[PDB]
């Protein structure tokens, strides 16, 4: 757009490309991502009255010339570049605790407005100077659609669930803090069956006893191996028992019995967060 001065390609989403950019009149600095039904265009409008300290928040959306642009709030740096920046010592967990809760805070506002993020990675989890980390590019689904990471996808959609739920984002948040803590991915597949082979072999195989009507999912296999379940104090070792307790709900196989974004923040784990600000370099 000639209202906007692309200063940098911050990255590469799945619906287009993200610049930081300049409003030629304003002198706001944004992040612009440039797209290329209708319906869907309602469903983006609708994501501009989402107002919460935790999300993104989308400034204006500009339908022209065949191209779709949504401008957003400019963040700082995002969360991978962030985990790779402290890959050597790990980010504190009191501040892995702050992001944590916050992030929570924003799902289970998402959450109660019906609303789901569904492609949740440390990539679009964006953080500021001040401490505050926010959720941005959320999925639509249900209409753009019918290279890209599936470490964080929840098992009901590599088993073809045709309508997750919000527990979807709760097990990519789940996946997501086990990473900060380890600092390594939980679940690095590089296929759909490799991802789901590794949430297996972790979490043990499902079955009709802890995830109910999972042997009736449109992909699952009676052909599938039957691996048995893994202690989580190899899991997450550095992690301490609340932690741990927390995770295990984030990453229940059954949608349903999934701790909820809203539960999930009564978690005694979260007892004495508080609001680190983090080092970074930008
Ligand atoms: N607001 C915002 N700031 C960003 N800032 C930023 C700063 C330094 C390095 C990378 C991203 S990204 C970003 C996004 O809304 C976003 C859009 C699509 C995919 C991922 C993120």
């Amino acid at each position: 757009m000639e209202n906007f001065q692309k200063v940098e390609k911050i990255g590469e989403g799945t619906y287009g490309v993200v610049y930081k950019a300049r409003n030629k009149l304003t002198g706001e600095v944004v992040a612009l991502k440039k797209i290329r039904p209708s319906t869907a265009i309602r469903e983006i409008s609708l994501l501009k009255e989402l107002n919460h300290p935790n999300i993104v928040k989308l400034l204006d959306v500009i339908h022209t010339e065949n191209k779709l642009y949504l401008v957003f709030e400019f963040l700082h740096q995002d969360l991978k570049k962030f985990m790779d920046a402290s890959a050597l010592t790990g980010i504190p967990l009191p501040l892995i605790k702050s992001y944590l809760f916050q992030l929570l805070q924003g799902l289970a506002f998402c959450h109660s407005h019906r609303v789901l993020h569904r492609d949740l990675k440390p990539q679009n989890l964006l953080i500021n100077t001040e401490g505050a980390i926010k959720l941005a590019d959320f999925g639509l689904a249900r209409a753009f659609g019918v290279v890209v990471t599936l470490w964080y996808r929840a098992p009901e959609i590599l088993l073809g669930c045709k309508y997750y739920s919000t527990a979807v984002d709760i097990w990519s948040l789940g996946c997501i803090f086990a990473e900060m803590v380890t600092r390594r991915a939980l679940f690095p597949g590089d296929s759909e069956i490799d991802q789901l082979f590794r949430i297996f072999r972790t979490l043990g195989t499902p079955d009709e006893v802890v995830w109910p009507g999972v042997t009736s999912m449109p992909d699952y296999k009676p052909s599938f191996p039957k691996w048995a379940r893994q202690d989580f104090s190899k899991v997450v070792p550095p992690l301490d028992e609340d932690g741990r307790s927390l995770l295990s709900q984030m990453l229940h196989y059954d949608p349903n019995k999934r701790i909820s974004a809203k539960a999930a923040l009564a978690h005694p784990f979260f007892q004495d967060v508080t609001k680190p600000v983090p080092h970074l370099r930008l």
